[PDB]
């Protein structure tokens, strides 16, 4: 029934590190999915009890969001850019599975997953 705590974003204990891919996954990627007019819902965890959804903490275990996928690349929580990728794809992953195909939200999740393909094809080569 009650909202479980939002997914770590800092860890002190984590080693940092900056590399061109992490800053295009924020600087680019981020950014283009933020403003995007879907975005809204995916913006911050999903709420439960706020959205009225008593069985979401029951069918989703690993929720994820861009507001966490952002503080965790602004505290440099990544390592790899595939952590931040795997990110993205399981809060899409857990819309699809939530709801039902032809939803207002999964159509929301799957343009914003469109962008989002379309940004990772242009991510730049490792330095
Ligand atoms: C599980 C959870 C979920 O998976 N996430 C990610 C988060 C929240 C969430 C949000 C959900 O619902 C949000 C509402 C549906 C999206 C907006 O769609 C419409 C559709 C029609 C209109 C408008 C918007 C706009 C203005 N008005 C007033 C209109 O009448 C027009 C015609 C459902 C599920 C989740």
């Amino acid at each position: 029934s009650m909202n479980p705590p939002p997914p770590e974003t800092s860890n002190p204990n984590k080693p940092k590190r900056q590399t061109n891919q992490l800053q295009y996954l924020l600087r680019v990627v981020l950014k283009t999915l933020w403003k995007h007019q879907f975005a809204w819902p995916f913006q911050q965890p999903v709420d439960a009890v706020k959205l009225n959804l008593p069985d979401y903490y029951k069918i989703i275990k690993t929720p994820m969001d861009m507001g966490t996928i952002k503080k965790r690349l602004e505290n440099n929580y990544y390592w790899n850019a595939q952590e931040c990728i795997q990110d993205f794809n399981t809060m899409f992953t857990n819309c699809y599975i939530y709801n039902k195909p032809g939803d207002d939200i999964v159509l929301m999740a799957e343009a914003l997953e469109k962008l989002f393909l379309q940004k990772i094809n242009e991510l730049p080569t490792e330095e």
